[PDB]
């Protein structure tokens, strides 16, 4: 017998009994494997994941957001190429999510999820407010309803500001709609002015004008995402921008383990900027997966394969959970929410992964610092894009 580690960073109990139910299935059609499921919470994942890949503690499987991250503990020998297993996965995934976990013409992980990022919002407190939630197109008509729920005493939006990330979601998405994708993909080949260029610095204007509203939960700062979750789902702010994986989070988050029911609940993409050259069917979002550990075992891929086909992607997609990657599992997409958001990413033809992962640790985690920088006023927001760019330049210069 032979044992497979899997780290992950789910916390859900509708989605571990499902991962469950899977891996009981699996071990019964193959005796001699065995599943070992490893949690670390996200926060802690990331920092603790450099030492654990690096050491004699290192699983078989983890999960990974691609990027930057990927990109590098692939050329540095931290993964393990599985191509030479790779033929089920490549029959039943999809060839863009395979794509994500190639490099070089090696398979160094799998796709289990793609995401959007966009805005969930609370229907009752909109129409206490007296907000339209369809009719925000424009940043201009979000900063308005911004204004609205203050006016009515409704705290407007619920961020995690201790994580970072949850506030970075906002200058990565204006950053988006003022510049293009052109933008974006001029900077990320240190093109012009790179991150330090027009999009960038207005990115940066346009979150400070937001902030100077006071849009945000007391203490924001002090809460992580688990925090601002629950917030909403226990109706004390109107906004959160959050992947589609918020669905069930605020429920789980909520005390009364239901949060923002359906009846009372919305979601929005992001809008659009007056002026801009994004799209509002661009989408910010992932495709996450998991990657092979060097020294992964063959019967990780075996897991895998099972772990990934349509059926169990089909259940997780029922519960609400993901956006699946598996062939056909789309029939599992019945929630009207995820419907509706699956619809957007397929259809979105700029689909941009988070601009902390696709920048790797260094400079991902500036650009989480002066997204909150920018907020606190410790920076402005001409020096937070020169920050970016500086930092990315020598990223460039130290990586092949
Ligand atoms: O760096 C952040 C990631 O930490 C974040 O990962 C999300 C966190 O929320 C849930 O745990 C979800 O399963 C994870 O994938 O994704 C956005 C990225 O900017």
């Amino acid at each position: 017998d032979t044992t497979v580690r899997m780290m992950h960073i789910e916390t859900d109990p509708n989605v571990l009994g499902v991962w469950e139910e899977i891996a009981k299935d699996f071990e019964a059609k193959n005796p001699d494997i065995k599943v070992n499921l490893e949690f670390l919470e996200n926060e802690a994942f990331k920092a603790k994941l450099p030492t654990l890949l690096q050491s004699q503690q290192k699983p078989d499987l983890f999960y990974s957001w691609g990027g930057g991250n990927f990109q590098v503990r692939a050329e540095s020998g931290l993964l393990e190429d599985m191509e030479g297993y790779s033929a089920t996965l490549n029959q039943e995934l999809s060839a863009a999510g395979m794509n994500a976990f190639k490099i070089d013409g090696k398979q160094y992980g799998a796709p289990y999820m793609v995401s959007q990022v966009g805005f969930w919002y609370n229907k009752k407190l909109f129409k206490q407010a007296g907000i339209d939630g369809e009719s925000i197109q424009t940043w201009d008509e979000f900063l308005t309803a911004i204004e609205k729920l203050k006016a009515a005493g409704i705290t407007p939006i619920a961020v995690g500001g201790a994580d970072k990330w949850p506030m970075h979601f906002y200058w990565s998405y204006l950053a988006m709609r003022a510049g293009g994708q052109e933008a974006f993909a001029a900077a990320m080949q240190d093109q012009g002015d790179g991150f330090a260029g027009e999009a960038f610095v207005r990115a940066g204007e346009e979150l400070k004008r937001l902030a100077a509203l006071e849009p945000f939960q007391p203490g924001f700062m002090a809460a992580g995402y688990g925090e601002s979750a629950g917030l909403f789902g226990d109706y004390k702010a109107a906004i959160h921008l959050m992947g589609d994986w918020d669905y069930n989070f605020q429920a789980q988050q909520a005390v009364d383990k239901k949060g923002v029911v359906d009846s009372d609940l919305g979601f929005m993409n992001f809008p659009v900027l007056k002026g801009g050259a994004g799209a509002g069917s661009d989408t910010l979002g992932g495709i996450n997966g998991f990657a092979f550990a060097k020294g992964a075992k063959p019967e990780a891929a075996k897991w895998l394969e099972f772990f990934l086909n349509e059926n169990s992607q089909t259940k997780l997609a029922e519960i609400d959970q993901i956006i699946p990657v598996a062939k056909g599992a789309d029939k599992g997409l019945k929630n009207p929410f995820k419907q509706k958001i699956s619809q957007t990413i397929s259809s979105a033809q700029w689909h941009q992964v988070f601009f902390d992962q696709a920048l790797g640790a260094d400079v991902g985690g500036v650009v989480n610092d002066i997204s909150v920088g920018i907020v606190n006023g410790d920076v402005t927001p001409k020096e937070a894009a020169e920050q970016v760019q500086e930092a990315w330049e020598m990223r460039l210069e130290h990586h092949h």
